[PDB]
C-alpha cells in the first residue's frame, strides 16, 4: 500500500528513535536522516489509516500558490491553521486592550477557564480580520511565510524574485535542468523568525515525461505534521505537472530531524494496528491549466474512505 | 445472582417459546419481546454457569471501537469470529483457484472430509490476510460491520459520521440528553447485506452520575450468542463510563426475536442444573482514559471461576 512508508517511519522511530528533549520538553523520540518515496501513479498518498482534512491542505496550498501571506484568505475558507501566529502579534501590541494572553497556547491546556477567555479573544480577532481591511492588513499579514518566500523572495536590491514562477518556466524550457530548486531558507531572516521554515527546500526533476519532486524537511512531527505534509507536496507535484503538461512521477520526502512527541505514543500505536485501505485518486480540472489561478473546486479527490480520526494533544 | 436473568430467559423459552422454523430449519423455540437488566455495580455479567472466552469479546469489542472493519486485527489476536464472512468472498471471486467451497458451513458438518479441505483453504486464507497487505485490504475488509457503522456512518453527501465519538461528547456536555443513541441499522444497506446487524441500536442514559445502557437486539441465539452479547455491551458500558468519568449503572438487554435452536435443547437443560457462582469483577486501567486507544492489557477481569464449557452444534 502507498502509505506504508509512513507506517514504517512510525515503527522505526518507536523502536529506534532516541529520547531527545526539545524546547518545551513535551519529549520526543527521534531519528535524523530519513527518506520515503511515493509513486503518484499508484494513487494520492493521503493517509487512509486515519482521516485527514484534505480541505485544509487544499486551501493552505492555494494560499501559498497565490503568494498570499495574509490570514484572511484562510479564514474565508474556515482554515485556522495559521491563526495563533497572527493572533500572537495582535496580543503583543499597543492596541490590545484585554486579558494578558501571555503563553496562551500553554496556559489554555493547563486551564479550562483560560481556554475560554483565550478562545473568545481569538474569535473576536478572527472576526476583525474578516471585516476590518485595516486590521487585516496589519495583524492578518504574516509577512514571511511560504507564499512570500516561494513567490516574493526579497533581494538586496529592493526587488522581488518569483522562485516558483521562474522554476515552472525553467521546467517547460529546460526539463532536464538539475537546478530546478525552490528554497524557503533565507539566512538573514531565519534568526529573527518566530518559526523558521520547516519545509526548507524542494527540487523538481523530469524524466520520461514524468515529473518528480524531492522535499527536504529539517523537522517533522510524525504523528501530527507528516500526514498533512505528505499530501501538501504530493498535491504540488500534481499541480506543477498539470501546468507543465507532464505526467506524474514520484514524491520523495527527505527528513532531517523526524520526531514523535512522547504524548502521541498510544495514538500512533493504535493507528499502527490499522490495516491500510486503497488510496484515493486526485482529479484536477482539465480546462484550467494556470495553477496560480486555481480554486478549491478545481481540485477534486476521489474514493477516500479513511478510518476514524485519531485525537492527540498538540505538543507545546 | 447476576446471571439469573439469563437463566430465567432460558426457562421461559423452554416452556413458553413456540416452535418457529427459520431459513435453514434447524428449528427454533422462540418468544418475541423480552427485557433483562443487569446491575454492573454488583459485578460483571459474564456467565459463570458456563465458561465464556472473555478474550474473544475483549478483542472483538476493541476491534469495533477502533472503527476497524478488517479481519486482520482479529486474526492478530487469534479471534476467528468473523472469518467465514470474509472467507465467503475469497471463495466467491475471480482469483479463487481451488475446491468448490460452496455451502461450506453446511457441507462441512455433513462431511468429515470436506471439513478438512475447507479447514485448509480457510487456514491458507487466514495466512494470506496476515501477511499480504494487498490481499488483506481486498478480502480482509468486511466493509459494513459494527466498527464502520458506529464510527464511519456514510452520509448522502459522501462524508462520514462518527456516531460513537459524537455521543461520548454529548454525554460529557449534555448528560441528561434523551437522544444519546448509536444506531447500526441503515435502510439502504440492510437489504443487500449478507447479515444485517443483530444489535440494531443502543441508548445511553445518565442519572445520579451513573451511566446505564439499553440495547435493542432484533434477533438472538439464546444458547450460543447471548452470553457473548451480554458481556460485550456490559463491557462497553464500563468503557464509555470510564472515559466520561461516571460510575457504572445498569445494562438493559431488550430482545425482539429471542430463540433457542432445537439442537441446543439438552445443552441448555444441562446448564440450567448448574448453580451460579459469584460474578467476576472488571478492572479498567486507571491511567488510560481514551477508550479508543485501549488495548487488551488495559481491560482486566478478576475472580472468574466458571463451570466447564458446554459444547453445542452451531446451527446453520
Ligand atoms: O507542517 C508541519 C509544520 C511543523 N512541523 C513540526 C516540526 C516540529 O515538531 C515543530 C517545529 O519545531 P522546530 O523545528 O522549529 O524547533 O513543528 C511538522 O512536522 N509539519
Ligand atoms: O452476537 C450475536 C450474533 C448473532 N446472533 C444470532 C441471532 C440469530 O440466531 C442469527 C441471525 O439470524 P437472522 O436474524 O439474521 O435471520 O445469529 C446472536 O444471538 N448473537
Ligand atoms: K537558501
Ligand atoms: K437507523
Amino acid at each position: 500500500m502507498l502509505e506504508q512508508p509512513y507506517l514504517d517511519l512510525a515503527k522505526k522511530v518507536l523502536d529506534e528513535g532516541h529520547f531527545k528533549p526539545d524546547i518545551t520538553h513535551t519529549g520526543t523520540y527521534s531519528i535524523f536522516g530519513h527518506q520515503m518515496r511515493f509513486d503518484l501513479s499508484k494513487g494520492f498518498p493521503l493517509l487512509t489509516t486515519k482521516k485527514v482534512p484534505f480541505g485544509l491542505i487544499k486551501s493552505e496550498l492555494l494560499w501559498f500558490l497565490h503568494g498570499d501571506t495574509n490570514i484572511r484568505f484562510l479564514l474565508q475558507h474556515r482554515n485556522h491553521i495559521w491563526d495563533e501566529w497572527a493572533f500572537e502579534k495582535w496580543v503583543k501590541s499597543d492596541e490590545y486592550h484585554g486579558p494578558d494572553m501571555t503563553d496562551f497556547g500553554h496556559r489554555s491546556q493547563k486551564d479550562p477557564e483560560f481556554a475560554a477567555v483565550y478562545h473568545e479573544e481569538m474569535a473576536k480577532f478572527d472576526d476583525r480580520v474578516l471585516h476590518d481591511d485595516a486590521f487585516a492588513a496589519k495583524y492578518g499579514d504574516l509577512g514571511l511565510v511560504y507564499g512570500s518566500q516561494w513567490r516574493a523572495w526579497h533581494t538586496s536590491k529592493g526587488d522581488t524574485i518569483d522562485q516558483l514562477g521562474d522554476v515552472i518556466e525553467q521546467i517547460k524550457t529546460h526539463p532536464y535542468s538539475r537546478t530546478l530548486i525552490v528554497s524557503a531558507w533565507n539566512p538573514e531572516d531565519v534568526p529573527t523568525m518566530a518559526l523558521p521554515p520547516c519545509h526548507t527546500l524542494y527540487q523538481f526533476y523530469v524524466n520520461d515525461g514524468k515529473l518528480s519532486l524531492q522535499l527536504y524537511q529539517r523537522s517533522a512531527d510524525i504523528f501530527l505534521g507528516v500526514p498533512f505534509n505528505i499530501a501538501s507536496y504530493a498535491l504540488l507535484t500534481h499541480l506543477v505537472a498539470h501546468e507543465c503538461g507532464l505526467e506524474v512521477g514520484e514524491f520523495i520526502h527527505t527528513f532531517g530531524d523526524a520526531h514523535l512527541y512522547v504524548n502521541h505514543l498510544d495514538q500512533i500505536k493504535e493507528q499502527l494496528s490499522r490495516t491500510p485501505r486503497p488510496a484515493p485518486t486526485l482529479q484536477l480540472n482539465p480546462d484550467k491549466h494556470d495553477i496560480f489561478d486555481f480554486d478549491m473546486k478545481d481540485i477534486k479527490l476521489l474514493n477516500y474512505d479513511p478510518y476514524p480520526a485519531i485525537k492527540a494533544p498538540v505538543a507545546v
